[PDB]
RNA sequence: AGAAUUUGGACAAACUUGGUCAUUUAGAGGAACUAAAAGUCGUAACAAGGUUUCCGUAGGUGAACCUGCGGAA
């Protein structure tokens, strides 16, 4: 059995130069066989006769979604990780500054969200993808949604500090 | 038309010299009203929110990358 994964037209040459660090966890660690079909701009992962294919396809889907090699390998190992994709969907007002409210000046609001709840967020123009543990993704998603739907930055920053502490706390 | 004699002089600034209004009294009294500050340490309070990944153009160019503008997820 096999899986196909497309490669978008912005993550093809980074995939190409870092392909030599992608395939050995598909080949000797997980025991699949792979080929990157340049024709349909995809990758075919097949099994050999000597359930790994879903985890390998999720590692490749992380790389095509735009997480780097190391975060894709962090999803590859560490079975308590997930990755949530959502567009904004919730143009001058509602879109041209909502993603600037997410990212902030020099990416520091997205970075503060990332470090506070221990997730990695890749931000497209309007497509947000969050890599991390379950409750981590939950609090990151609530923060992102709170400041696309309009909250004080002081409010969402205080909530990020509180969320960092209570996510690390026992009892 | 000039000079002095003027022929007869209406006029005349300034200088003495009393009643009028405005101000300075050098000053000095009188007898009214109002007014009158005695409180360590106070802050930096202060203002919006385009990141990542490729693509093209233009320049600075180890044609590597960056920057500016225009695109894609």
């Amino acid at each position: 059995e096999s899986r196909k994964i497309m490669v978008p037209p912005h993550r093809m040459t980074p995939l190409r130069n870092s392909w030599t660090k992608i395939y050995p966890p598909l080949v000797e660690h997980l025991k699949l066989q792979v080929r990157m079909n340049l024709k349909t701009k995809s990758v075919e992962l097949r099994t050999n006769p000597k359930g790994a294919l879903q985890k390998g396809a999720d590692f490749i889907k992380a790389f095509t979604l735009g997480f780097d090699l190391d975060d894709s390998i962090a999803l590859l190992r560490l079975d308590d990780l997930y990755i949530e994709t959502f567009e904004v969907k919730d143009t001058g007002d509602h879109l041209s500054r909502a993603i600037g409210r997410i990212a902030g000046k020099d990416g520091k609001t997205k970075f503060a969200i990332e470090n506070a709840t221990r997730t990695r967020i890749v931000l497209a123009d309007s497509k947000i993808h969050i890599l991390g543990g379950f409750t981590h993704i939950r609090m990151a998603r609530e923060s992102v949604v709170s400041l696309i739907l309009g909250s004080p930055p002081g409010k969402v920053y205080g909530n990020l500090r509180t969320v960092a502490s209570r996510l690390k706390e026992r009892y």
